[PDB]
């Protein structure tokens, strides 16, 4: 019954992977008129979205496979990149990145209770719904070193075996990113990147709280195992942190909390 053909194309939100995504209109049933995502992959991560239900995560609507392609319907996301909104304010305060962080987690939390790792938490590839709340919305393809890799975890860039742990370390470098403005480790050249990375001679800003700069350092570590989250409690030890103290939880996943943009 749901079909390519109940949905025209409205304009192209992006490429990336093997495929493209659309914002489109439905113009059949009872959501005629209503606007959504469409992942179109030219013939994993459908399965993925299958199995989330949580607020900080994007919501899988239909998925048909028709011809070759597989398509995906996705909530749309007006919010836009996180990354723009970085892009503007040059330096988040920390009031600003501990509301995103702090969803994030959450958001973080429940894939890992599913058992999935996100890997890579690029702030291209966090996404605002239209009030400006969190979600993760790329479980896609993409393949490790195609695109930026100073958001990854080393043992991910050197491959030796890997956990949920790499997602507290990018979480660490996102939150970097978002304090002082660039990432963690930034080489001149690639090879220059990967090998700070892996040294891992972390650089705390003077000006950041010492709530901010010890979570910091308890994040990005070289050593998976000794990482604030990588221990059993997962995003509840990183929840639990004093730089997190203002955060009302039950709040922030009712989305009660106001977040410091309202993309408008
Ligand atoms: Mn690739």
């Amino acid at each position: 019954k749901i079909r390519p053909e109940c949905f025209e194309l409205l304009r192209v939100l992006g490429k990336g992977g093997y495929g493209k995504v659309f914002q489109v209109r439905k113009v059949t049933g009872a959501n005629t008129g209503k606007i959504f995502a469409m992942k179109v992959l030219k013939k994993a991560e459908r399965n993925i979205l299958e199995e989330v239900k949580h607020p900080f995560i994007v919501d899988l609507i239909y998925a048909f496979q028709t011809g070759g392609k597989l398509y995906l319907i996705l909530e749309y996301l007006s919010g836009g990149e996180l990354f723009m909104q970085l892009e503007r304010e040059g330096i988040f305060m920390e009031d600003t990145a501990c509301f995103y962080l702090a969803e994030i987690s959450m958001a973080l939390g429940h894939l890992h209770q599913k058992g999935i790792i996100y890997r890579d938490l690029k702030p291209e590839n966090i996404m605002l719904n239209h009030q400006g709340h969190v979600k993760l919305t790329d479980f896609g393809l993409c393949h490790t070193f195609c695109g930026t890799i100073e958001y990854m975890a080393p043992e991910i860039l050197m491959r030796s075996g890997h956990n949920r742990a790499v997602d507290w370390w990018s979480l660490g470098a996102l939150m970097y990113d978002m304090l002082t403005g660039a990432p963690p480790f930034t080489g001149e050249n690639r090879k220059k990147t990967i090998d700070k990375i892996l040294k891992c001679k972390l650089n705390l800003p003077p000006y950041l709280t010492q709530e901010a700069r010890d979570l910091l350092k308890k994040l990005l570590k070289r050593n998976a195992a000794s990482r604030l989250g990588a221990g059993p409690g997962d995003a509840g030890e990183v929840q639990a942190h004093p730089f997190f103290r203002h955060i009302n939880w039950e709040e922030l996943l009712a989305r009660k909390v106001e977040p410091p943009f309202k993309p408008l």
